[PDB]
């Protein structure tokens, strides 16, 4: 399906400790023209780090919404001695940077379309049983202004931690679910109407509550406690009081009072049509 030979490169995209991603052009034809892909290759293929890229293969290979990164395939390289993963090319990247560069072709219609399609792929997520953990707009990307696709990007494996989405009981008891991705959810929603400005982001508005001076797990402590007694997010200036109480409602730390992801999405579209 993708041979080595005719997979050429175009663009170094996000680089960590546990995989790279690269733009390339796949062109069988050899007449310079070709299909952009999106290519992800691991940086050490050890027993653990290969049988989770696997992994991910398979979980991304049973995965078709319009709303969820799409698959294209596998390639093997160095003489079939390495993996690498194909995927759709999204120009914008991720919704995280989309937000910061492109502000002004965003208005709250456009934040609120972006919600419903998140808890769309969300809706279609839970049906493949899949418990995302990860969901926050750095993992949202971005086809055009009118669609956005959830994907993870699991390139490395205070302001770079993903402790400040998580639920209070995958914090203290590592219990991940659908309810903990509706809190996540709530999360990415608060990112959304903050536009990613500085000093707004989760990271940021958590420290500032718990003390800027706090280091290692003593932020994990105090933010456990902070989130156990209705320590939240405040609500962005300019947010509509009805987007704020859907985050309310997300950072339930009763697990089974959460909304669901179709409750979210019906309530988000309804919304959306009023303002529209
Ligand atoms: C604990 C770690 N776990 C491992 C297993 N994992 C499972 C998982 C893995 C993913 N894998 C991706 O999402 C992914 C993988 C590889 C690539 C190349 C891409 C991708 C695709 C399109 C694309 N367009 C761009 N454009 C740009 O960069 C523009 C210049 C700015 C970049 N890309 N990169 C996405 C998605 C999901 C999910 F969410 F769908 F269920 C779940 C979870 C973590």
């Amino acid at each position: 399906q993708f041979e080595e030979r005719h997979l050429k490169f175009l663009q170094q995209l996000g680089k960590g400790n546990f995989g790279s991603v690269e733009m390339c052009r796949y062109d069988p034809l050899q007449d310079n023209t070709g299909e952009v892909v999106a290519v992800k290759k691991l940086q050490h293929s050890t027993e653990e780090h290969l049988r989770d890229f696997e992994r991910e293969i398979e979980i991304l290979k049973s995965l078709q919404h319009d709303n969820i990164v799409k698959y294209k395939g596998v390639c093997y390289s160095a003489g079939r001695r390495n993996l690498k993963l194909i995927m759709e090319y999204l120009p914008y990247g991720s919704l995280r940077d989309y937000l910061q560069k492109h502000k002004e072709r965003i208005d709250h219609i456009k934040l609120l379309q972006y919600t419903s399609q998140i808890c769309k792929g969300m809706e279609y997520l839970g049906t493949k049983r899949y418990i995302h953990r990860d969901l926050a707009t750095r993992n949202i990307l971005v086809e055009n202004e009118n669609r956005v696709k959830i994907g993870d990007f699991g390139l490395t494996k205070p302001g770079e931690s993903p402790i400040f989405w998580y639920a209070p009981e995958s914090l203290t008891e590592s219990k991940f679910s659908v309810a903990s991705d509706v809190w996540s959810f709530g999360v990415v929603l608060y990112e959304l109407f903050t536009y990613i400005e500085k000093s707004k982001s989760p990271p940021a508005e958590f420290m500032r509550m718990i003390g800027n001076d706090k280091q290692g797990q003593m932020i994990v402590f105090h933010l456990i406690e902070l989130l156990k007694n209705n320590g939240r997010l405040p609500r962005p200036d300019g947010c509509p009081d009805e987007i704020y109480m859907i985050m309310t409602e997300c950072w339930n730390n009763n697990v089974n009072q959460r909304p669901s992801f179709r409750d979210l999405a019906l309530r988000v579209d309804q919304i959306r049509d009023n303002m529209a």
